[PDB]
């Protein structure tokens, strides 16, 4: 139900239809240049239709972290428990609370090799891409997660 270049850049993930726009890849140097990069796509985003934007985290702990320093760029509304109704924006929310709901699209908040190095971590982030339809980005800090840097170059733009 998603792109075919999303489906196929996810895919490349697990080394171990309709169409869009090619899955976008950030390299940031830390949390805050980060969280303005994030708030930059968001407004692009914004622009071009999407309604239902996640920034989606490794962790509640990570969405707490997230949630306030993205707030000093824009603002966004934190998912922190399952009773939280599904609207229309910009969210934060954690791998867990985002298995099995859709947005338009999924921005993955430090997609870093320091958070995302075991097989675990490798179907949290193939959970969390997957939940992208239309447009999917993927943000790190430092070093890119084993898992991003094993995609071909040709399935993703850089930014």
């Amino acid at each position: 139900r998603s792109t075919r270049q999303i489906v196929e850049f996810t895919k490349a993930m697990l080394q171990d239809n309709r169409s869009g726009e090619m899955p976008l890849v950030v390299k940031t140097e830390g949390h805050e240049s980060l969280c303005q990069k994030l708030a930059q796509e968001i407004g692009r985003l914004k622009k071009k239709g999407h309604e239902t934007i996640a920034v989606i985290c490794k962790t509640a702990h990570q969405c707490i972290q997230a949630h306030a320093h993205m707030s000093e760029y824009t603002d966004v509304r934190l998912i922190h428990k399952e009773n939280q109704p599904f609207q229309k924006g910009v969210c934060v929310i954690p791998v867990y609370l985002a298995k099995g709901i859709e947005f338009d699209a999924v921005l993955v908040y430090d997609a870093s090799e320091e958070h995302y190095h075991t097989e675990h971590d490798r179907r949290l982030l193939y959970t969390a891409c997957t939940r992208a339809m239309h447009m999917l980005a993927v943000f790190y800090t430092g070093e890119a997660s084993p898992f991003v840097t094993a995609v071909p170059p040709h399935l993703y733009q850089i930014a």
